């Protein structure tokens, strides 16, 4: 948990303008988290960027993940394996608010960061979920008690987060 470079915003929340890939190789994070949908398919953003650093072993890992358990609830979350990017990586699904699932799930999403001391994360629902970036961390930093570790790859919307948090 080497994290470098990043502007403490509260007690417990940090961010970076960094693209969370690359943080996860440099830092070796003891969790990282993933911006999940319920079936755990990884094919774009930040899902898809974590999948492919591991060369495709979270993906068959959370094919048999859904093969034996079934799909996630929005708002819930699973451990699996880290691979080479951290010890666990945290599945986490926030709604997805473009397709009319309830904003009110992104505080039971960000609960479950609750479960590990440290985590290295993305914004929930602030992709192609269509979520206010900067709700989203209002909701973050409401929500979330243990150490977490925003990498936030837009340096326009890190900008307009520290202005807003200041
Ligand atoms: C807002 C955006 C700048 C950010 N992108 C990244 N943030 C950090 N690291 C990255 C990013 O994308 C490339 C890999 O590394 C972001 C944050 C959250 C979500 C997405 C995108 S999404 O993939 O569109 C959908 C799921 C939620």
């Amino acid at each position: 948990n080497s994290f470098s470079g990043y502007l403490k915003l509260t007690d417990n929340v940090y961010i970076k303008n960094a693209d969370i890939v690359e943080e996860a190789k440099k830092v070796k994070p003891t969790v990282v988290v993933n911006a999940a949908n319920v079936y755990l398919k990884h094919g774009g953003g930040v899902a898809g960027a974590l999948n492919k650093a591991t060369n495709n072993a979270m993906q068959v890992e959370s094919d048999d993940y859904i093969a034996t358990n079934g799909p996630l609830k929005v708002g819930g979350s699973c451990v699996l394996s880290g691979h080479n990017l951290a010890k666990h990586c945290l599945h986490v699904v926030g709604p997805n608010v473009n397709k009319g699932e309830d904003i009110q799930l992104l505080k039971s999403a960000y609960e479950n960061f609750n479960q590990h001391e440290v985590l290295l994360a993305p914004l929930l629902s602030a992709g192609i979920f269509g979520a206010d970036p900067i709700h989203s961390l209002r909701v973050c930093v409401d929500t979330v008690r243990t150490n977490v570790y925003l990498a936030v790859f837009d340096k326009n919307l890190y900008d307009k987060l520290v202005s807003s948090f200041l």
